[PDB]
């Protein structure tokens, strides 16, 4: 969770074309943080 954040928060700046929820939530979406 700690580094799919960081990278989460950067990315957002990044792309305005794609969304992604409050970061905590679209860890455990992708499930990557599990």
């Amino acid at each position: 969770c700690w580094l799919c954040r960081a990278l989460i928060k950067r990315i957002q700046a990044m792309i305005p074309k794609g969304g992604r929820m409050l970061p905590q939530l679209v860890c455990r979406l992708v499930l990557r943080c599990s």
